[PDB]
């Protein structure tokens, strides 16, 4: 049949966040109580669930009468965005083997013996587990990946599915793939609680929290093709991320970072001169097998609009005309191109950062859009003149300038939108802000 249609008629629970009201818009209408430490944060698109470590911050789904789907062996898939920030490498040793809950259909603290089921988290591992009514338990244990920059459970807005079919198997899906599964079949009856508890049960770090987005839940196991096209459906190319997945904002600092080559970071050689890139220290950790490349070194650039047009907003659009700049010794310098500013074979257009030489006309209209790789929260910058031409996308290039070392330096190129349907590219930025839920060990 029509995807679309599937997903839409399979689903029975989809909660969403309309005016800072949480409510379930699949049309069974079940009920939703919103406690009072239950916060509210940007989500993929709109507002998120935050849940902090104390018993206000939960929110509860009480079940329609229409919904009972775990029925006698019947399917069911549980699906939502998640954001679970990096774990400390103290925290790790420290809270390593706490597992806790973070979304259960189990009822703790009556009977009903691990209910139904539930998403809970142990150091790394994001786990799934599944129990009926006469003790039989299964369960999914993901065990994420030791490089953090590219982990799963490390700060990242990353989608969840998983499918039930009670005649085969469970599967886990992270960002539509696949990466865990388990065998359900011969369980009995799922009598589970009448309430879908959202919120950290069970978890010793007070620090700890989590943002639950889009929490949803269709009758049917999901396959392949449905999961992947309900992941991609959240993707709203309308405002563009940061590294985060949350949406890109003005007037706020953040790192950048080529996709095309992430161990790098953004050096300036000096004011009025050219940026380069630079090998970003790393931190590795042998014993709790858990490295990544650190943050938050380099270059601070800042997003403004190019002309304060129509509205007095903070999110920034793709297609919005912008300004860039770059914060060094407090002052912050616009990021451009001289007219005949020095270039690689007058193609590759050697950025500048304060650039202020009299006469000289410094081209700074910048657009910020998002022409490729949906899935990756990146972004790209298109540079004109003041004539509306194009001076192409801002990428890189291994040059040298005068008798500086080998370098790669930024530019400003049109060759990019020859080659947008490659994997990697070069005109590909992440733009890295500072969060609390990524600190360098
Ligand atoms: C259209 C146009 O004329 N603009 C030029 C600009 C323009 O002259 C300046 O912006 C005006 O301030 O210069 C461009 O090239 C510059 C050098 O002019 C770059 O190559 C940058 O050079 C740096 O170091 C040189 C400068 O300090 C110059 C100043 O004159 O002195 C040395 O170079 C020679 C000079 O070119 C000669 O005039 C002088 O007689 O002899 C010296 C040495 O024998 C320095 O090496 C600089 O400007 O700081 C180092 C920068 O890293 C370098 N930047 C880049 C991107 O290469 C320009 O791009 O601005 C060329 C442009 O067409």
């Amino acid at each position: 049949e029509d995807i679309d249609v599937i997903l839409k008629k399979s689903t029975i629970l989809n909660l969403d966040i309309n005016n800072d009201i949480i409510s379930d818009i699949s049309g069974f209408n079940s009920s939703v109580i919103t406690y009072p430490d239950a916060q509210l944060v940007p989500g993929i698109n709109g507002k998120a669930i935050h849940l902090v470590n104390n018993e206000s911050s939960e929110v509860i789904v009480h079940k329609a009468m229409d919904i009972e789907y775990n029925d006698m062996f019947n399917n069911f898939t549980v699906s939502f965005w998640l954001r679970v920030p990096k774990v400390s490498a103290s925290h790790l040793e420290q809270y390593g083997t706490n597992e806790y809950s973070i979304i259960s259909s189990m009822k703790k603290h009556s009977l009903s013996i691990g209910s139904g089921w539930s998403v809970s988290l142990k150091g790394n591992n994001l786990i799934w587990t599944l129990k009926d009514s006469a003790g039989e338990v299964r369960q999914i244990t993901f065990r994420d990946l030791p490089d953090k920059f590219n982990a799963y459970l490390a700060n990242k807005w990353v989608f969840i599915t998983i499918t039930n079919d009670r005649l085969s198997s469970a599967n886990l899906y992270i960002n539509g793939v696949l990466m865990g599964s388990a065998e359900i079949t011969g369980l009995g009856a799922i009598r589970e609680d009448n309430n879908i508890t959202l919120k950290l049960d069970r978890c010793n770090n007070n620090n700890q929290y989590v943002s639950i987005d889009k929490f949803r839940i269709f009758c049917k196991a999901l396959n392949p093709k449905e999961i992947e096209k309900l992941y991609t459906s959240y993707l709203s190319i309308t405002f563009l991320r940061d590294f985060w997945g949350n949406p890109l904002r003005y007037d706020t600092e953040y790192y950048l970072i080529p996709v095309a080559s992430s161990s790098k970071d953004v050096q300036l050689k000096n004011i009025t001169d050219y940026m380069y890139l630079t090998n970003a220290p790393s931190y590795t950790n042998g014993k709790l097998n858990i490295y990544y490349r650190r943050l938050y070194n380099g270059l601070k650039f800042i997003i403004k609009r190019y002309t304060p047009n129509n509205e007095i907003d903070s999110f920034v659009k793709s297609g919005d005309f912008i300004k860039l700049y770059v914060s060094y010794n407090n002052n912050e310098h616009i990021v451009g191109y001289p007219k005949d500013g020095n270039a690689f074979n007058n193609l590759d257009r050697i950025l500048r950062v304060g650039y202020n030489a009299p006469g000289i006309p410094l081209y700074k209209k910048m657009e910020a859009v998002k022409l490729r790789d949906l899935k990756t929260y990146s972004v790209q910058l298109k540079l004109y003149d003041d004539k509306n031409a194009s001076l192409g996308l801002v990428g890189t290039h291994n040059g040298q300038i005068g008798n500086d070392p080998n370098r790669d330096i930024l530019i400003a190129s049109n060759w990019y939108f020859n080659h947008l349907k490659d994997k990697i590219l070069g005109c590909d930025w992440y733009f890295v802000p500072t969060d609390e839920g990524w600190t360098n060990d």
